[PDB]
């Protein structure tokens, strides 16, 4: 376990920076999501001509 | 108050699995949006 010789302080340091990093991960997943739609949405009003 | 080695060792374990499933979703839908984008681009020209 490469975990296993980690000193703590190291550990708690990778702990904090990875949730960090999992908030970014989601949070521009979800912005990502989002403009995918509205792009997609506006693609089938483009292509239904009104 | 503090956390015990053993579930610092577990947590972060987890949210390193985690951290590893976002990263190869996003590489995935990266590489569909791209090919589908593409041939969107070739099938205008």
């Amino acid at each position: 376990g490469s975990v296993s010789r980690v000193s703590r302080e190291e550990l708690e340091d990778r702990f904090l920076r990875l949730h960090d990093e999992n908030i970014l991960l989601k949070q521009h997943a979800r912005k990502q999501e989002d403009k995918i739609k509205r792009m997609a949405t506006k693609l089938i009003r483009l292509v239904n001509d009104k």
